[PDB]
């Protein structure tokens, strides 16, 4: 069912006016349209925003909207960028939301930043490799994002290239999207217990998800860092050891557990003999030391990755080299 009449003007809860354009993909399958500020002109293919629209009873859009309202207000992001001395922060900006009735059905909508391409497309176009430079630069910026969200009570649980989108105007800035199944692991400073949460059904994306998720417990901070670890290997090598067995979750879990216990064997498996990037192993060893409720030392993880950039004769110059 069509949610909008194209070119209609929708008014958010803050009474800000927006105009709806044509559909656009942002790496997922939701109902997403181009959007801009209300003006006399039509919404173009270069629109700076999108509007996401779902039935009011859709659980994921409610979860996502609450994340964006709590953690992604423009001024809150800019304050963090200033105080932490960052170039940018890859958390999409929240511009407004509301309720829209059409044909007796109730819809929720949310206005957010419009982005360019997802990284999965670019990865596939590059024969399923990213360079060591690229992986390290992506990962440093993902660590900034994870630190931010974690400090705002949320974990993502589903970091992967299809959820990483480039700034529409700047292809050296990567953003993490899709908070529909994000989890508030620390509401009002109280950490969730080491157990399943009946409110949560999602287990992540099987090839990348954490051992915690495989064990049926709610995601926490160490899980997000573990997920990033698996992504880095996938990106560097084109493969993960368990990728032919993704229909068998117990096999995937068993493999991940074994390779966490023996990280040298993972490096031997995934990289040419005696030629493994040392920062990846050090990253995984550091994450391995985290307990379920423990606050990561993000600056230590970043330093590990910076040692990698030094080792290849480079520096953190913010260049993704895509």
């Amino acid at each position: 069912a069509e949610q909008f009449a194209v070119g209609e003007i929708i008014t958010d809860m803050a009474a800000a006016a927006w105009k709806v354009g044509l559909p656009i993909g942002q790496g997922g399958f939701g109902c997403i349209y181009l959007a801009d500020m209300n003006s006399s002109e039509s919404v173009g293919s270069d629109a700076p925003c999108v509007v996401k629209v779902e039935p009011s009873d859709n659980g994921p859009l409610f979860t996502e909207l609450k994340f964006y309202q709590r953690a992604a207000k423009p001024e809150q992001i800019q304050k963090w960028i200033r105080t932490r001395k960052l170039k940018y922060l890859g958390v999409p900006k929240y511009w407004g939301s509301g309720l829209h009735d059409k044909n007796g059905k109730s819809y929720r909508f949310m206005i957010m930043d419009r982005f360019g391409s997802d990284l999965q497309k670019i990865y596939e176009a590059n024969a399923k490799r990213f360079s060591r430079k690229t992986v390290l630069q992506l990962s440093l910026r993902i660590l900034d994002i994870l630190e931010y969200i974690h400090e705002h009570e949320y974990v993502h649980g589903d970091i992967k290239a299809s959820n990483l989108l480039l700034n529409y105007k700047n292809p050296d800035q990567v953003y993490l999207v899709d908070y529909g199944l994000a989890y508030r692991y620390c509401p009002e400073g109280v950490h969730k217990a080491y157990a399943a949460d009946p409110k949560r059904c999602h287990d992540g994306t099987i090839e990348f998800t954490s051992i915690d998720a495989h064990n049926g417990v709610a995601p926490s901070r160490r899980g997000d860092l573990e997920i990033l670890g698996y992504c880095m290997i996938q990106w560097l090598t084109g493969h993960l050891p368990w990728e032919d067995n993704l229909k068998d979750p117990k096999y995937v879990r068993d493999s991940k557990i074994r390779y966490r216990e023996n990280i040298a064997s993972l490096m031997d498996k995934c990289f040419p003999a005696a030629n493994a990037p040392g920062e990846i192993a050090k990253y995984m060893e550091t994450v391995k030391l985290l307990d379920y409720t423990e606050k990561p030392l993000y600056e230590n993880l970043r330093d590990i990755l910076l040692q990698g950039l030094k080792a290849i004769g480079s520096k953190d110059d913010g260049k993704l080299d895509l």
